This record gives C-alpha cells, sequence and structure tokens, in this order.
C-alpha cells in the first residue's frame, strides 16, 4: 500500500493525512505553508509505492470542499522516481484561475510506466496554503 510524502515544513491545520488514502474524495486535508504563507516552488505531495511498480495511471484530487477550497497551485507538475533522488516529469500543469474546490488530476499511460515514487511538485512559488483531497494510482 502506497504512503504519502510531502514538504515536511507544511503544517496540518485541518484534517488528517490518512484522509488522502482513503479513497473518498470527500475527505482531505487543509496545510499551513510556512515562509509567510508561500509555497515554494519545489515543494510536494504524492506516493511512496513501497516498490517499483508499473503505473497504468494516476488519480489525484487536489482541492477540497469549503474552507480551502482556492487553497491550490497555480502551475505544478505530475513527475515520477525509481530512487527518491531523480525525478521525471509526466506532465505540467497550469490551472490559473481554476473553479474554487476539487480539481481531479488524472492521467492514462498507453504503456505503463515504471516508478516507486509519484508526486505532483510546485512549479512557482504562491502566496496561499493549500488543501488537498485524494492519492491513488492506477496498476
Ligand atoms: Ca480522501
Ligand atoms: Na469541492
Amino acid at each position: 500500500n502506497p504512503s504519502l510524502i510531502r514538504s515536511e515544513s507544511w503544517q496540518v491545520y485541518e484534517g488528517n493525512e490518512a484522509n488522502l488514502l482513503d479513497g473518498d474524495d470527500n475527505t482531505g486535508v487543509w496545510y499551513k505553508t510556512l515562509n509567510g504563507d508561500t509555497s515554494l516552488a519545489g515543494e510536494f505531495i504524492g506516493l511512496d509505492l513501497g516498490k517499483e511498480i508499473k503505473l497504468d495511471g494516476i488519480r489525484f484530487v487536489i482541492g477540497k470542499n469549503g474552507g480551502g477550497s482556492s487553497d491550490k497551485w497555480n502551475k505544478f507538475k505530475l513527475e515520477y522516481s525509481l530512487d527518491n533522488e531523480s525525478w521525471t516529469t509526466i506532465k505540467e500543469y497550469d490551472k490559473t484561475g481554476a473553479p474554487a474546490g476539487k480539481d481531479v488530476i488524472e492521467e492514462s499511460f498507453e504503456t505503463p510506466i515504471s516508478a516507486k515514487y509519484i508526486r505532483l511538485t510546485n512549479m512557482e512559488n504562491i502566496n496561499k496554503w493549500l488543501t488537498f483531497s485524494e492519492f491513488a494510482i492506477v496498476s
């Protein structure tokens, strides 16, 4: 079973990090970001898969309902790794002006991608806290 990896400096403001793996879009977490309420480029959240596996896709739900519904990155990338040291990007996203609330980031790979770690990583400083709801893989 995957476990959560995320930037260590974030504070859990509301929710429980187990909510990010419970298979329910409707349960999430609200993180307070330090550095003057700023998520710096390079910060991240995703999954340690435990072992290298072939992924057919991912389904990550960023944001959450209510409090912190707009507390989301605007530019971020999906990337994977075999060793937690070198990363390879799969997709870059620009969600500036996306609707408030949950946003389903879902990708399918025609040819599986072998990964031990897979995560979303901020590409650009943003002066916001952050909410998330779910991280899942398809394999
Ligand atoms: Ca959840
Ligand atoms: Na919502």
